[PDB]
């Protein structure tokens, strides 16, 4: 499954309540967008001080590379991204297929 | 489960074969370190050009925050980290508990 990951920090002024609604708004793309299967997230609680300032991590689970492809090409995603991104000071995205060391 | 994530790029000169052995060396910390349960990884295949230069993503799965705690305090991890980190131009770490939007 193509795992779609976004790491970011919320701009100055963004309230805890806005972030709550923003995250619920992002997770709602599972419902609005067929190719996006599951959505998980979390705040960072590391201890190594190597987080580069990023505070959250969002993980979405697609079935194929083409799925992430369409998702980006979805009008609901294009609309919502404006709302969310406007709340960020920085965004880091990664797309990978969980590879394992096995036989 | 405390998900431990590392994102990074391999310094100039690092060969594809070194990265292969380096990744196998990292995954081997599951065996050497009791608290570290599973390990998955992947190269980045995003399309948004928002990867900030990072090329890989490593995911480790611990059961609790204290588990990641001990892992960092493990001599085998301290030793191996020197080998791996010496191969990186930059490292970004995040520790989170996959939170879901549900009842
Ligand atoms: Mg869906
Ligand atoms: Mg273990």
């Amino acid at each position: 499954p193509v795992k779609h990951v976004l790491l970011a920090s919320f701009k100055d002024g963004v309230s805890p309540e806005k972030i709550e609604e923003l995250i619920k708004g992002y997770a709602n793309l599972v419902n609005l967008i067929e190719p996006m299967k599951a959505f998980h997230w979390g705040k960072d609680v590391s201890i190594e001080n190597l987080h580069q300032g990023y505070t959250h991590i969002f993980e979405s689970t697609f079935e194929s590379k083409e799925a992430v492809a369409e998702y980006i090409a979805h009008p609901a995603h294009v609309e919502f991204a404006t709302i969310f991104l406007g709340s960020l000071d920085k965004v880091l995205v990664i797309d990978y297929k969980p590879t394992s060391v096995s036989l």
